[PDB]
């Protein structure tokens, strides 16, 4: 339960495989709905229980309730600490664009890495985590762009 | 339980860290189903 970035594993498919990524902060394990669908999650001996998810936000938490509260200012570069499956974490900074929709405007990192990336951290110059990659739309030109998700905290 | 968490790193900001990526702005929608299309 160290704070800091995990990979999500499956033995359900050959071997073992990456299906993701999340963020353990203040005892709680943060990660996209899409990567676990809810199910429980083992750490070492221990069991992890969702707590909180929403499918159309496409979040989860485990042990508790949603902590990542910080936001993009809107203005400010941001780094991606990428988790690919089978390589070493890795700082991508980058200047976000924005994803436009009829309930308002997100910020978006347009950086392609594989699907077992998703859930990894988007973060802000002090460290915060101010939303999750790995959810978002494949555009003409064909690159991958990922919303920055981000949930609220109760 | 078949899914297992594993660490792998701080989450920290990377002053050495390589800059890279664009800084599209697209028209989007959001479904029921948490699928983005673009608009
Ligand atoms: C890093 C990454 C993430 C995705 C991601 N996949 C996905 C799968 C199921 C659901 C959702 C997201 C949200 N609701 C259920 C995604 O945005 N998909 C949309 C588009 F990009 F395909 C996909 C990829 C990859 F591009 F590699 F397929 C990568």
């Amino acid at each position: 339960t160290t704070d800091g970035v995990y990979r999500v594993m499956t033995r359900r498919l050959l071997g073992s495989t990456q299906v993701g990524v999340g963020v353990m902060q203040e005892g709680v394990f943060h990660t996209m709905w899409h990567v676990t669908k809810g199910a429980a999650l083992r750490s070492g001996e221990g069991r992890l229980d969702p707590y909180w998810g929403d499918v159309k936000q496409d979040l989860v938490s485990y042990c508790g309730p949603w902590k990542l509260d910080a936001a993009w200012d809107g203005l400010s570069e941001v780094q991606l600490l990428a988790v690919p499956p089978g390589e070493r974490a890795k700082n991508i900074q980058t200047l976000p664009g924005i994803f436009k929709t009829k309930d308002g405007d997100i910020g978006a990192v347009a950086l392609d890495y594989p699907a077992g990336t998703s859930g990894s951290p988007i973060l802000d110059k002090c460290g915060r985590v101010i939303g999750l990659y790995g959810n978002g739309v494949v555009i003409k030109n064909g690159s991958y762009v990922s919303a920055i998700t981000q949930g609220k905290r109760e």
